[PDB]
């Protein structure tokens, strides 16, 4: 077994860099971002993934500066960094490692002519909204949310929200891209080509990705915009003049077996108007999520739920009334 050397520097806290020695080195995952890898910690014996990305000489790293200032349970731990080299330097991400993804697990179901059980289906949203909550109170938009991005610990049933190579803090009045956001994910105002849109663009992901555990299928699939845009419109009828410039029954969109908060809760994140969107806290506070602030909740496997009440002040924020349903008596 082959054990790595290399001094690095912990994410969270000052800089005081340390020797970190790892093995079991494994590619586990190759794209555009670049490769990540999944490797056991020779001290601990945790096993962590390591994002290894081309690091730019003129500029700071956008991803490492946004991940060195999160802290939250459901948002994938920066435990460390380090650069490594022909003639190019990379910027190597210690994460902690989680081993499934939504999309993996929504697949075994869709191939298996089934649909996930909404008790998931509850959990893994809620905890997602939780990660947008924390993120959007410092502005920070991930704008690439996606069922890959979306890790998961089967047995705790936990979600960590990972992937922060497009996040971005975003400023009004100042422009940003619009080609950030993967197919079937993107909100109708970056089909139209906005760059003054809002954290928004986040919700209307976690809408495309709450009904898509539901249907088994994506819910606005196309393979050009103007596709994406009829099956948009299909679902949610024609933008009136008011909806173009700001940026169907539902009922008969679903299986019939489909509870109807689930339904109320899409129509509530799939708005043509950005302003009309449900925020994050509203989403975590939905009556979908009842049955999770149930005290005799428990996990099919016989366990009890992950932490769902640890809210902090920052994380309330953007309404703080809001704890009065979030923190259920029984926390
Ligand atoms: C294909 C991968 C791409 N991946 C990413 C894309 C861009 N930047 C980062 C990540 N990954 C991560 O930050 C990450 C952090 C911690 N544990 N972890 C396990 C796995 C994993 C990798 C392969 C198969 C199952 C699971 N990936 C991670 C997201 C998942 O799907």
């Amino acid at each position: 077994s082959k054990v790595t050397t290399v001094v690095a520097t912990p994410g969270q806290g000052p800089d005081r860099p340390q020797e970190v020695s790892y093995t079991d080195t494994k590619v586990i995952g190759n794209g555009s971002f670049g490769v990540v890898y999944q490797a056991k910690l020779c001290d601990s014996g945790e096993l962590v993934a390591i994002k290894k990305v081309l690091q730019d000489k003129r500029f700071k790293n956008r991803e490492l500066q946004i991940m060195r200032k999160l802290d939250h349970c459901n948002i994938v731990r920066l435990r460390y960094f380090f650069y490594s080299s022909k003639d190019e330097v990379y910027l190597n991400l210690v994460l902690d490692y989680v081993p499934e993804t939504v999309y993996r697990v929504a697949r075994h179901y869709s191939r298996a002519k089934q649909t996930l059980p909404v008790i998931y289906v509850k959990l893994y949203m809620y905890q997602l909204f939780r990660s947008l909550a924390y993120i959007h109170s410092f502005g920070i938009c991930h704008r690439d949310i996606k069922p890959q991005n979306l890790l998961l610990d089967p047995d705790t049933a936990v979600l960590k929200l990972c992937d922060f190579g497009s996040a971005k803090q975003l400023v009004r009045g100042e422009p940003n891209v619009s080609y950030i956001c993967s197919r079937y994910y993107r909100a109708p105002e970056l089909i139209f080509g906005a760059t003054d849109y809002t954290s928004s663009i986040d919700v209307w992901s976690a809408g495309c990705v709450l009904a898509e555990l539901l249907l088994g299928q994506p819910i606005f699939p196309g393979d050009s915009g103007v596709d994406q845009l009829v099956e948009i419109i299909k679902v949610l009828g024609t933008p009136t003049r008011e909806q173009i410039r700001e940026m169907h029954p539902w009922t008969k969109v679903f299986r019939p077996r489909t509870p109807p908060e689930a339904i109320a809760l899409c129509s509530r994140l799939l708005e043509y108007t950005p302003t009309a969107r449900l925020t994050p806290l509203e989403a975590c506070a939905h009556s979908f999520f009842d049955e999770l602030r149930d005290p005799n909740v428990k996990l099919p496997n016989g366990r009890d739920t992950p932490a769902l009440f640890n809210f902090t002040t920052q994380e309330l924020s953007s309404n703080p009334p809001l704890a009065t349903i979030l923190i259920p008596p029984h926390a």
